């Protein structure tokens, strides 16, 4: 029933970078996919007090949202792109997992992976 902690956005220890591949991933990626008509459900932690799933968080073990994403990204919490690129692959991927094919959620989560794997084929060279 209770929801774990959600993923960390803030760690002082943890090295960070600003590259041009984070500030696309941002500015471009990001700000696309959170105006989506279908981006609501994904832009904070899947609530499973408020849903109703106990069994949420007993199947999904890597929990993932674009509100936790967004956060990394505009308090610098990334090294690379790949660490954000993957954040996105594992929200789009626990979706997938716990709902079955046909299901609302999963038509909007293969909504925005189509538009996500577009603007990262795009993904500017490393400056
Ligand atoms: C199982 C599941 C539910 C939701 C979700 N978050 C909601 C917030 C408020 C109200 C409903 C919410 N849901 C359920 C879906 C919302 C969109 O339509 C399908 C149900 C999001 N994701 C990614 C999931 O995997």
């Amino acid at each position: 029933s209770m929801n774990p902690p959600p993923p960390e956005t803030s760690n002082p220890n943890k090295p960070k970078r600003q590259t041009n591949q984070l500030q696309y991933l941002l500015r471009v990626v990001l700000k696309t996919l959170w105006k989506h008509q279908f981006a609501w459900p994904f832009q904070q932690p899947v609530d499973a007090v408020k849903l109703n799933l106990p069994d949420y968080y007993k199947i999904i073990k890597t929990p993932m949202d674009m509100g936790t994403i967004k956060k990394r990204l505009e308090n610098n919490y990334y090294w690379n792109a790949q660490e954000c690129i993957q954040d996105f692959n594992t929200m789009f991927t626990n979706c997938y997992i716990y709902n079955k094919p046909g299901d609302d959620i999963v038509l909007m989560a293969e909504a925005l992976e189509k538009l996500f794997l577009q603007k990262i084929n795009e993904l500017p060279t490393e400056e």
